[PDB]
């Protein structure tokens, strides 16, 4: 009834597939995604209840030397839909056909709920994140002509990469009531496109719906790249960007007990 992934224990990219119909496509798949850890004091575990369908991260981390201290944040514990392009773990047992096309793609709520506690300060994000490739399938990393979107419904200490854009209003909802919401649009070249979309009022904790094609429509009309229509939105992940290049302890706590794609009967890209 319970699924664990530990580190340092189970290696340094500890992942499991979350299946609950044990039919051999994971709905979700879960990573602890020390990314950017060379090597720490301590452990970090995710459990996944299956049960009572709690997702509980409990991160206790010291001595923390990074891979490379350029990459700024240590990592991005998370949970995901669909194919990360980074490596070849995937979870497609969903309503929403990820990857596909962005032109293919209907638009579709996100709705999470959630509760965060970073201890003492630790500089985080709660941030949901898609990359968009050129192939469908992609398992081998991104390119400069390739894009990430990551949307910020929390920070405390971090800014996005790059430099600000402009700020737009999305409707979303937050706890049951709908309301217009500030977001700010920054946009980086960092290896590929970057653009964030940076909410001006975090939300630390509750229940959160947001249009997803609010974002991927102004990451289209901001971007460089070309022929942005035809690459494939491969995925979309949720959770914590942690840390700094001066961070040496990182404690955190949190928790996800929902997780909803809803499709829309209208195009992602307006
Ligand atoms: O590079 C940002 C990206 O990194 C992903 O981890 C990569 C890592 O960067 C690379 O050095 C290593 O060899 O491969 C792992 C993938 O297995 C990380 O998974 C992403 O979340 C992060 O956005
Ligand atoms: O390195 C990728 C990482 O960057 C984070 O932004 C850094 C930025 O790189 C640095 O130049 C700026 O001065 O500090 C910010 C953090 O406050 C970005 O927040 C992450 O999403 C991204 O993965
Ligand atoms: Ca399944
Ligand atoms: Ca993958």
């Amino acid at each position: 009834k319970v699924l664990k992934i530990r580190y340092p224990d189970d290696g340094e990219w500890p992942g499991a597939p979350i299946d609950k119909d044990g039919d051999g496509n994971p709905e979700f798949y879960i990573e602890i995604n020390l990314w950017n850890i060379l090597n720490a004091t301590g452990f970090a575990e995710m459990t996944y209840n299956l049960t009572s369908g709690v997702l509980h991260y409990v991160q206790q981390l010291d001595n923390i030397v990074l891979r490379d201290r350029s990459n700024w944040v240590h990592g991005y514990p998370e949970i995901f839909y669909g194919n990360k392009p980074w490596n070849a773990n995937y979870a497609t047992d969903g309503p929403i056909p990820l990857p596909s096309k962005v032109s293919n793609l209907t638009d579709f709520y996100l709705t999470i709920s959630y509760k965060l506690e970073p201890k003492n300060g630790l500089p985080i994000n709660f941030a949901i994140e898609s990359w968009l490739t050129r192939e469908a399938w992609r398992t081998t990393g991104i390119n400069s002509d390739e894009q990430a979107v990551m949307i910020w419904i929390y920070y405390d200490g971090l800014q996005p990469a790059g430099s600000k854009v402009k700020e737009i209003v999305v409707p979303i909802i937050v706890n049951g009531t709908p309301v217009n919401a500030t977001f700010e649009v920054w946009k980086a070249n960092i290896g590929w496109e970057y653009v964030a979309f940076r909410i001006k009022t975090p939300i630390k904790e509750g229940t959160v719906t947001i249009p997803y094609g609010a974002f991927i429509s102004v990451a289209a009309n901001i971007s460089s790249l070309p022929n942005y229509t035809e690459l494939y939105l491969e995925d979309v992940e949720i959770g914590t960007e942690f840390g700094t290049p001066s961070t040496t302890s990182a404690h955190l706590e949190w928790w996800i007990t929902n997780i909803t794609l809803t499709p829309l009967d209208r195009p992602l890209i307006s």
